[PDB]
């Protein structure tokens, strides 16, 4: 068996971050995992690798002819505790659809044998600001089956939360496509941690874990590591573990309940969110 | 003449909320506005307005039957100022294309004599993560001759205002589609005015205007108006009259140089927006 997952929210919410330190805690534990980047930003993997980022199926198929003369043992690198990687890759902005490599990247591992038995787990980190193309295929074509999503107390992000889950919904008559939780990624803002269990219960999921903000993400990034790797006894390291515990133990996989927007103004007007003049704590 | 303008920018980074000031302050001044929101979020029009949002045409089409059965007098609405407002829409997530509604929206008006002589600007507020689809249309097709992007000291908020710059060069060859300036929404993050000013330099723009944060946005927008209106003697109302002001003064309209990640990296790093651990003004 093995938990196909995919890490949706909107552009910078801390997709690439989450995922990549989660992973590096479960490779930690000793599971064997596999991180797709399905983002065009192509950096999903940087962290692993050590690396400035990775080589994409889009660029590596073009260089070779057409993706059938790509060998998987070219696509996919492996860094951190055997963490395997592979960048999607996408058009350049302004030609056909920046979701297209995700569709090619995706049908390559299948076809390639990229899914061995023995992977405990596999990774999808997915641009989350629009549910269609490519972006939508883990969704539409059943290949994560489940989802969770970054958010934080920002409106943005828990409408991109909200638009996810009603992608999900869409897709529940087929497959076995299901939210599996929300991960707060900490903006510093007082009952932020309040506000996403409440849009968490809202939709009929949890908040599997509140990520904090802490500078160390930066001072590991600047090395190319995740926290996991560049210091594994800072304080953030074990709320990475934390998460990937959360995430290793889950059994909540539901088809959500999507909200108005009436419903996100309420939460936020609720929680205080718009009316703080500061950060929890300052510093 | 009229001035086609669009405000492009990755999600939540404020486009709406400096359209609708900006466009607000040009009222104000006695100058014939329309917006055209062109984000699937579709409430680009609701401070103009003093609404929840607007209907959008995708929606009113389906109630009429064709959007050939709408008249021009129902999708597009005047509020402050006598600011005309139109909504594209977009499909529901995980249906079709999300950019399908702008393709629609944009044609409807054309079509339907939007454009009336008397207009002195349109401003089109175009969602910018992916530039693809009908959120490309703008710049493929000629519509927006000045881009500005709203952006900010954030690594996402920068490589979306580069993609937005390699979809401008990618259609030089055609059309007049230009980049008119960066905006800097600040994060009250230290020397993000410096760092956004060095990047509209290696793009070869300006930063036509720094906003500073400031909570009046919240609260004028708590009561679904601008700024502008809310209070016109608030110091955030001059800021946008200001930004008014030097987008009706901008005579920069060039053909960008879009820069490497390495350069993007190199910037964040050479201002130290990564190693800051404060907000500039705390609280
Ligand atoms: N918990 C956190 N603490 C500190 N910085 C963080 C945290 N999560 C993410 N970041 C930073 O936020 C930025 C965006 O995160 P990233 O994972 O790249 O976003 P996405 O992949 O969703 O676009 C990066 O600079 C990253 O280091
Ligand atoms: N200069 C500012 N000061 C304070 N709040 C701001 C400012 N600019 C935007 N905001 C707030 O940020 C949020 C996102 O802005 P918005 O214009 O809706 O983003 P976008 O349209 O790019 O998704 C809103 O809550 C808005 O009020
Ligand atoms: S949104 Fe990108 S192509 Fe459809
Ligand atoms: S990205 Fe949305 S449909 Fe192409
Ligand atoms: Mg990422
Ligand atoms: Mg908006």
């Amino acid at each position: 068996a093995m938990r196909q997952c995919a890490i949706y929210g909107k552009g910078g919410i801390g997709k690439s971050t989450t995922t990549q330190n989660l992973v590096a805690a479960l490779a930690e534990m000793g599971k064997k995992v596999m991180i797709v980047g399905c983002d065009p930003k192509a950096d999903s993997t940087r962290l692993i690798l050590h690396s400035k980022a990775q080589n994409t199926i889009m660029e590596m198929a073009a260089e070779a002819g057409t993706v059938e003369d790509l060998e998987l043992e070219d696509v996919l690198k492996a860094g951190y505790g055997g963490v395997k990687c592979v960048e999607s890759g996408g058009p350049e902005p302004g030609v056909g659809c920046a979701g297209r490599g995700v569709i090619t990247a995706i049908n390559f591992l299948e076809e390639e044998g990229a899914y061995e038995d023995d992977l405990d787990f596999v990774f999808y980190d997915v641009l989350g600001d629009v549910v269609c193309g490519g972006f939508a295929m883990p969704i539409r074509e059943n290949k994560a089956q489940e989802i969770y999503i970054v958010c934080s107390g920002e409106m943005m992000a828990m409408y991109a939360a909200n638009n996810i889950s009603k992608g999900i919904v869409k897709y529940a008559n087929s497959g076995s496509v299901r939210l599996g939780g929300l991960i707060c990624n900490s903006r510093n803002t007082d009952r932020e941690d309040e506000l996403i269990i409440a849009l968490a219960n809202k939709l009929g999921t949890q908040m599997i874990h509140f990520v904090p903000r802490d500078n160390v993400v930066q001072r590991a990034e600047i090395r190319r590591m995740t926290v996991i790797e560049y210091d594994p006894k800072a304080k953030q390291a074990d709320e990475y573990r934390a998460l990937a515990r959360k995430v290793v133990d889950n059994k909540l996989l539901v088809i959500p309940n999507p909200i108005t927007m009436d419903e996100l103004e309420e939460l936020l007007m609720e929680f205080g969110i718009m009316e703080v003049e500061d950060e929890s704590i300052v510093g």
